[PDB]
């Protein structure tokens, strides 16, 4: 049940009773304004609204309801509370005409940009986007990984579609978990997930006993593609991406097939020698970067960084800098309130991802 | 190979390369005005001139493996075919720098692509006239129905691949690069084909498809013919799924069983059938709604072979004894059938080759 009306200037105005995200069902009556959408796909519409009392921007994604099962994504959201992940505000149902259908709405953060519009805002104008703040974006997706990963929930579908941006403040938030699962091991799970130019090899592959690294995988195609300007593993189909793949990497050694996809499906690959790292950026890439690529981009699943081991590379350190600011002047975001549960992957990171001013009484 | 020049300051290439479709005896083949016409993955496509006939083709560069030899070569050898692009000529040569041996195939040119042809209809917002899509479809069929007799498989079935000469309305697959023969018990990558054209079964990550997954991307090409643009879409397999779901609606658990075996450990959302008749224009032909119908489908052995859909009501405008092209000319070879080509079923012969044929 909604009731629309309007206000006494015009202004169609939306009231609906939605129970909280998060903490305990007490149910709400939200009213909005100015419905607007940004974009669908697949799942369905993502509207964009105006709180009628504080006048905050948030974002509606409506879905169809499967009356067999609860839907996934809300049993994960409601399950989150971390600064780099998009909050779930409110939940609703509706409907729509008659169908007989149920439509799921998640109201969400708003925030106004994405990755994907940043980088390609730089690069129609032939150039990248300043190093300080892909250390910026790049930390703050790791911390949102190894947050969900503590869970098991791995995202399967890290893209710079789904890394929202405010311009102002470089806070960054992932979003869209609409292809979210948890993952024990022993159980199988779908290889079609995740979008092209960020797929993990095993998923390439067809594998079904991949872990959490797929997502660290994915994140380190996006920082590849904020150095170079362009996706680093691009290709209509699943060959095409390995031989970009094979081209920066390597041959994968029958060791390193054996980790991926056991099945071994049964092909064979030319034969061509490791890429040195450092001829496929640009003249003045920071070695550091370079060197987090090659720890992301691995053939052997369990040799990738964890999402917590990445924060804590040297290429995040001008972050920790006491004096770091943004370029505008104003103070970085929240970088070192980690919790006990992002910590518990490794808590003896806290040593390095904590810096000593970060702790002055 | 012997780089020198005419006499009006051309330059000229001249090698001893092996014809394709024949025995063992190579030949001294020179050719000249040589210029890039395609780049990425296999390497680089050129356009050429010979230098005798002033013929143009195409000279397909890839690296080659010392250790086994390459795979798209040995197929080209053994086709035959008026809708597929001939092997005229290969070489080897040197380049790049580490002494690498790059192999040449010195192909037909035809200027023209089916994804290209499609593209000025979509941007100018109409649709290409229907007789286009009969005979480039007509003309796909009769290439998959060729190198399946073989138990060939092209696996990247898409319009990319589809060459065009627009004055004759010639169609002739090419890009080999994929193919494969395809025997029963083999087990086979799912990672093949290209998006927006994969068939389920791949999508699911079946390693036991058959040929009938070309079928279904010469579907998608026939759909997004008829639409103006991929019918369906999607950055990823879940997007891509989704797609066929609202079209085709949601598999019961024997189309299931019939496409991956292994049941992926998925449960998607309940979606009726899409009436076909409501996803392309109201004027669209009925033939040509009911022959997408019989191409993408769920099971895999439940699809039109590509003989059968050769003798589709839809393309019966083609065997018309009066039809002709919108610029005047014949329509080109449509019933130069072979035994080999109508293998797969020959009573069929009686309504491939119209009365008026031969
Ligand atoms: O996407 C968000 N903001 C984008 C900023 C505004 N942009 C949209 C409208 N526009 C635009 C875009 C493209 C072309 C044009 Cl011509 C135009 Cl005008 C300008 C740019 N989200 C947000 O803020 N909270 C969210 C919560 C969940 C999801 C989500 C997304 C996908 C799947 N599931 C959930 C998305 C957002
Ligand atoms: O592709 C072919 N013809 C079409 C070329 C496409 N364009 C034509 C002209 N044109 C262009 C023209 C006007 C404006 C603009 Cl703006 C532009 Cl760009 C530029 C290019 N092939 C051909 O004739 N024989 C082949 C043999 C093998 C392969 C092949 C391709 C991929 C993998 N394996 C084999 C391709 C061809």
């Amino acid at each position: 049940s909604m009731k629309v009306s309007r206000d006494k200037d015009g202004s169609k105005v939306t009231t609906v009773v939605a129970t909280p995200g998060q903490g305990p069902d007490r149910p709400q009556e939200v009213s909005y304004t100015d419905t607007k959408v940004i974009g669908n796909g697949s799942f369905g519409v993502v509207y964009q609204a105006k709180l009628c009392d504080s006048g905050e921007l948030v974002a509606i994604k409506k879905v169809l309801q499967d009356k067999r099962f609860k839907n996934r994504e809300l049993q994960i959201m409601r399950k989150l509370d971390h600064c780099n992940i998009v909050r779930l505000r409110y939940f609703f149902y509706s409907s729509g005409e008659k169908k007989d259908e149920v439509y799921l709405n998640l109201v969400l953060d708003y925030v106004p940009e994405t990755v994907y519009r940043v980088a390609r805002h730089y690069s129609r104008a032939k150039q990248t986007l300043p190093v300080i703040y892909v250390k910026l974006y790049m930390y703050q997706l790791f911390r949102s990984l190894a947050y969900i990963h503590s869970f098991g929930i791995c995202h399967r579908d890290i893209k710079p579609q789904n890394l929202l941006l405010d311009p102002d403040t470089a806070v960054l938030k992932l979003c869209d978990f609409g292809s979210a699962k948890q993952l024990v091991r022993g159980e199988p799970n779908v290889s079609y997930i995740c979008s092209r130019y960020y797929r993990a090899p095993e998923l390439i592959f067809g594998a079904t006993d991949y872990t959490s690294s797929i997502d660290v995988w994915s994140a380190g195609c996006v920082l590849a593609e904020l150095l170079l300007g362009q996706p680093i593993f691009p290709g209509d189909s699943g060959v095409d991406q390995l031989v970009e793949i094979i081209k920066v990497l390597g041959t994968p050694t029958r060791e390193q097939i054996r980790e991926m996809n056991p099945n071994y499906t049964e092909f064979k690959f030319p034969q061509i020698k490791a890429h040195p790292w450092t001829k496929v950026f640009r003249p003045r890439t920071p070695p550091e970067a370079i060197a987090l690529c090659s720890r992301l981009l691995e053939y052997t699943p369990t040799a990738r960084l964890t999402p917590l081991e990445a924060c804590a590379h040297s290429f995040f350190d001008e972050l920790r800098d006491p004096n770091v600011k943004l370029p505008n002047g104003r103070d970085t975001p929240a970088l070192f309130n980690f919790t006990t549960q992002e910590l518990s992957s490794n808590p003896p990171l806290a040593t390095i991802l904590i810096p000593p001013h970060a702790r002055i009484q």
